[PDB]
């Protein structure tokens, strides 16, 4: 087989909260394949990337307690500072496609992130579902809109 | 750039209906992008594909109207007679990813279909968007399950 399974937990001020199903990543010709089997989400499309460190932990920022902040930004080895989306070697290498949540709030459309190779390239990161979208750009919102971090996993 | 705008346009039984959008193909690294901006879908995600013909027009079969039935089958020029899918190079070329419609009816997600790497290879062929979905297999029913022809437009 050669996947990788990812458990997904929302994401809250205090520390993790609720299982929401689990993300299976697989290797193609094209790219890793991230296909979801979650529920438990806000219809519409999510913000998803992984980010540089292997937690999920809330943290403080400013005084306020910041939910999965410990996982750090979008994952980004090349130094772009720049969020373009799955499809622009310009910008971070975590940007993944957004996620799909279908109207009954699960999440089942498998999303190919055709700049990501290899399984082992996910390893000792995590991975970041926001409560808003992703319009693969910095504007007009930073980080695609996707805004606060509602789920999240560690990726070993 | 090097892009392509389709018009798409309801399929009904009596011929064209009402414009929806357009879709926006792109060349990219990674296989050609299909950025729609549709409008008046049903919520959902909705076989979509390359048809082999420059036709949407429609046609009588076992005494029923079959809206588009002129754009003919999935565009298949290594004849492989078998459908699955955007990520399996032994089936119809022409196999995009389903096509993510929002809870307004709207499309907007973009996909892309790494098989596929020239806007030349969709010239003089068509592309359908279908009333069912596409779980990229000929099992439990042929073609994915994407049913009737929903809405349709010509390349060239
Ligand atoms: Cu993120
Ligand atoms: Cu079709
Ligand atoms: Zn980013
Ligand atoms: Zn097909």
């Amino acid at each position: 087989e050669n996947t990788l399974t990812v458990k997904m937990n929302d994401a809250l001020s205090s520390g993790t909260g609720e299982n929401i199903g689990e993300i299976t990543v697989s290797e193609t010709p094209y790219g890793l394949l991230f296909t979801p089997h979650l529920n438990g989400l806000t219809p519409g499309i999510h913000g998803f990337h992984v980010h540089t460190n292997p937690s999920c932990m809330p943290g403080m920022k400013d005084g306020k307690e910041v939910p999965a902040l410990m996982a750090g930004g979008h994952l980004d080895p090349e130094k772009t500072g720049k969020h373009l989306g799955p499809y622009n070697d310009k910008g971070h290498l975590g940007d993944l496609p957004g996620l799909v949540v279908n109207a009954d709030g699960t999440a089942t459309y498998p999303l190919l992130a055709p700049r990501l190779k290899s399984l082992s390239e996910l390893k000792g990161h995590s991975l970041m579902i926001h409560k808003g979208g992703d319009n693969y750009s910095d504007k007009p919102a930073p980080l695609g809109g996707g805004g606060a971090r509602f789920a999240c996993g560690v990726i070993e």
